């Protein structure tokens, strides 16, 4: 009954239904493995259809402390408190958890997204104001008998599943491959190799993880360090050279459009990210199709065409494997064993020539550690 409990709109995140307070107030909550605060709109805002009303909850407790959280995109401030929380289409339990009541925000809420709050699923180490503010999933595990693991199946209006406490085999095919969580703050992992169109980018592998690499359902794009981004774009340009696009496209400042139904998928390369394995100098790869990294932009005005935004962009805060990367994979956040699993999802991307894949093992003769720090 947990399958298909996620909804979303492209580029705007995936959300799950939750209740806060007693009697229960229903809100849609964006699932974010790239942060660690649970926060809900708690005052009127132009883009909020509804919000948490603390005065109506008999079980609300004010912690008498403010909190400020900035993201790559957007920021908010609010008041800390605790209340009862449940997940109607998740585990049938109720927990008392920390909740930030958002009272002011800037470029955070998105017009028409259908969500009113955010569930930070990463570790206490990056919670604000500090790591003494226990994250929701930690509270869930402590207070209920739920196993310390969740999995995400994000599918390319969109949908998907969040499975809490276990792995649902009906949601993937083939083998699950695991990469170590290097440090429990973000879900930090290590990329050891990048290929585009089957060709190694041939960088010192530390470059791929400058200054960290993370798996982040709350960020849309694959975000890459400048040096890696520049090399990736050059390689994608070369592979797709039968067509020439404006510089603005590669920078995410312009859409590219084709007459409806004629998108030339085949001229765009597959991208392989090799992730550190559980054994010394072994790795596996996840392979991404252009259907993932060219993100569709829905707009009735443009609808004689299909139009896309380039969903790979540059970062100065490390590599972010965002939603377009996670799409079509079943991703297991195995907190209990400090590892992340990847398998091909039941909604995996494929056409008649190519398919997304998770493959291994691969061996490297180089003994260098690819972690940047
Ligand atoms: C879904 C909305 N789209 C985007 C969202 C974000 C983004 O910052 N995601 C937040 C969650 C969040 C924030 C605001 C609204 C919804 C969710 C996440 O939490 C970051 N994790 C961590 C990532 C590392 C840095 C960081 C710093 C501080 C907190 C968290 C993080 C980055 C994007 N991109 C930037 C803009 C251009 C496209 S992009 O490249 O996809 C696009
Ligand atoms: C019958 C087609 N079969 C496949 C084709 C490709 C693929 O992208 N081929 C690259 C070279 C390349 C890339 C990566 C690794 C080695 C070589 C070439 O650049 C084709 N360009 C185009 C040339 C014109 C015709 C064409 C037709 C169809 C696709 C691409 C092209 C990948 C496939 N698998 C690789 C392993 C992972 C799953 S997969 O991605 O499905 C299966």
């Amino acid at each position: 009954e947990m399958v298909d409990n996620l909804r979303g709109k492209s580029g705007q995140g995936y959300y799950v239904e939750m209740t806060v307070g007693s009697p229960p107030q229903t809100l849609n909550i964006l699932v974010d493995t790239g942060s660690s605060n649970f926060a809900v709109g708690a005052a009127p805002h132009p883009f909020l259809h509804r919000y948490y009303q603390r005065q109506l909850s008999s079980t609300y407790r004010d912690l008498r402390k403010g909190v400020y959280v900035p993201y790559t995109q957007g920021k908010w401030e609010g008041e800390l408190g605790t209340d009862l929380v449940s997940i109607p289409h998740g585990p049938q339990v109720t927990v008392r958890a920390n909740i930030a009541a958002i009272t002011e925000s800037d470029k955070f809420f998105i017009q028409g997204s259908n969500w009113e709050g955010i569930l930070g699923l990463a570790y206490a180490e990056i919670a604000r104001p500090d790591d003494s503010l226990e994250p929701f999933f930690d509270s869930l595990v402590k207070q209920t008998h739920v196993p310390n693991l969740f999995s995400l199946q994000l599918c390319g209006s969109v949908g998907g599943s969040m499975i809490i406490g276990g792995i649902d085999h009906s949601l993937y095919t083939g083998s699950l491959w695991y990469t170590p969580i290097r440090r429990e703050w973000y879900y930090e992992v290590i990329i050891v190799r990048v290929e585009i169109n089957g060709q190694d980018l041939k960088m010192d592998c530390k470059e791929y993880n400058y200054d960290k690499s993370i798996v982040d359902s709350g960020t849309t794009n694959l975000r890459l360090p400048k040096k890696v981004f520049e090399a990736a774009v050059k390689s994608i340009k070369a592979a797709s050279s039968t067509e020439k696009f404006p510089d603005g496209f590669w920078l995410g400042e312009q859409l590219v459009c084709w007459q409806a139904g004629t998108t030339p998928w085949n001229i765009f390369p597959v991208i392989s990210l090799y992730l550190m394995g559980e054994v010394t100098q072994q790795s596996f790869r996840i392979t991404i199709l252009p259907q993932q990294y060219l993100r569709p932009v829905e707009d009735v005005a443009t609808s004689q065409d299909d139009c896309y935004k380039f969903a790979i962009s540059q970062s100065s805060t490390g590599t972010v494997m965002g939603a377009v990367i996670m799409e079509g994979f079943y991703v297991v956040f195995d907190r209990a064993r400090k590892r992340i699993g990847f398998a091909v999802s039941a909604c995996h991307v494929h056409d008649e020539f190519r398919t997304a894949a998770v493959e291994g093992p691969f061996v490297t003769l180089d003994m260098e550690d690819c972690g940047y720090n």
